[PDB]
């Protein structure tokens, strides 16, 4: 490890409190892409100009054209990336990537197969994996590992700030700091929780409290700190019990409560590293109305993550909005502080 004296920041756009994305430039001259920065994955990918136009997602998203780049280096190794909500398939390519003022030579996926669901619902074009090399498909060096190798960053850490609002604009949607943290977006001090294993941004959770009593995760469970996930997720059985306690009901892809009942829902506390991380109903209910005639969605869903990573809870944008998050690679730990 070689450390420098610089930090780099990536300004994020907040789309409806569900999507947080920044811009990256690829090639010479740069081709700009809207990307989600995901601690739950380790690969970089953008849709390719070689993606057949019968993939509707490829007609609607920005495509990388290797034939328009003078710094492109051919590879062609076939690559399939299987996520929680979808799969992308393509080939590996090498080019110069610009991330918040930093220029880095990177091997990335050129996506030729991009299904309509969920990609047509996506505001971002691609993904920048913030996970470890051990979980990278095709043993490709992740972008942060390649930035660290330059010897410019002050610390072997990166931090996430996700703002509220989304609806009104003018305000900063969010921010990623490479090589440090931004004291302007957090208050008090960081509390760290050590990783259960290197290779994955996952920590031990001691319990989940719904109101007064510790209803769930009695005798521990796992928690994935997932920046690319919109909500807080748990297994079907854990969520079924949590939602029964809240009076919520299953609706295809989400749970809903009567809008008027939203402000009466209890606090949900996550027991991580001896500290209690509390979300009130305003932090987990999308209060679109206070009407008894309308149904309001919850920012908590069921997601069955399979082994080796799962069964596991995922702490996404819903958690991050409340708690400014620092990802420490040098010490294999995650830090939380109250966001401001
Ligand atoms: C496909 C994908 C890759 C990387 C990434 F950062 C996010 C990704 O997309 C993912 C997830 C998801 O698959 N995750 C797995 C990897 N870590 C982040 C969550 C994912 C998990 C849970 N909920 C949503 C919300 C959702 C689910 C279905 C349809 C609409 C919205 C997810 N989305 C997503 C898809 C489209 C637009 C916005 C988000
Ligand atoms: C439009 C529609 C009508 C009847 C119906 F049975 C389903 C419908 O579609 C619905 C929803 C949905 O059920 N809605 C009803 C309540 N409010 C939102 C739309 C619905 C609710 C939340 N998220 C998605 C998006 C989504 C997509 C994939 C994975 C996760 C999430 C939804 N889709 C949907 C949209 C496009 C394609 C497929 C489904
Ligand atoms: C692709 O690049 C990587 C560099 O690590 C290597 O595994 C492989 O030999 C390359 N394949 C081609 C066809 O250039």
């Amino acid at each position: 490890l070689t450390l420098g004296n610089t930090t780099s920041s990536v300004i994020l756009t907040n789309y409806m409190d569900t999507q947080y994305y920044g811009e990256i430039g690829i090639g010479t001259p740069p081709q700009t892409f809207k990307v989600v920065f995901d601690t739950g994955s380790s690969n970089v990918w953008v849709p390719s100009s070689k993606c057949s136009r019968l993939y509707t997602a490829c007609v609607y998203h920005k495509l990388f054209d290797a034939s328009d780049s003078s710094s492109y280096k051919h590879n062609g190794t076939e690559l399939t990336l299987r996520y929680s909500t979808g799969t992308v398939s393509g080939f590996l390519s090498q080019d110069i990537i610009t991330v918040g003022g930093i220029t880095v030579t990177q091997m990335f996926g050129e996506v030729t197969e991009m299904p309509a669901l969920p990609f047509m619902l996506a505001e971002f074009d691609g993904v920048v994996g913030m996970g470890f090399i051990e979980q990278a498909i095709g043993r490709v060096t992740p972008i942060f590992d390649n930035i660290i190798s330059q010897g410019v960053l002050k610390e072997d850490v990166f931090s996430f700030y996700y703002n509220r609002d989304s609806e009104n604009s003018q305000s900063l949607g969010g921010q990623i700091v490479l090589g440090g943290s931004d004291p302007q977006h957090y208050e008090g001090n960081f509390h760290y929780i050590n990783l259960i294993k290197t290779g994955v941004w996952q920590i031990q959770m001691k319990g989940v409290s719904v109101g007064s009593s510790t209803l769930l995760c009695e005798d521990g469970c796992l928690a994935l700190v997932d920046t690319g996930a919109s909500y807080i997720s748990g297994s079907t059985s854990s969520i079924e019990k949590l939602m029964e306690a809240l009076g919520a009901k299953k609706r295809l892809f989400d749970y809903v409560v009567k809008c008027n009942e939203g402000p009466t829902l209890p606090d949900i506390s996550f027991h991580l590293g001896g500290k209690e991380y509390t979300l009130t109903s305003a932090d987990y209910v999308f209060q679109e109305s206070y009407s008894s005639k309308k149904l309001c969605t919850l920012a908590i869903h069921a997601m069955d993550i399979p082994p080796p990573t799962g069964p596991t809870w995922a702490l996404g944008a819903t958690f991050i909005r409340k708690f400014y998050t620092e990802f420490d690679r040098r010490n294999n730990r995650i830090g939380f502080a109250l966001a401001r």
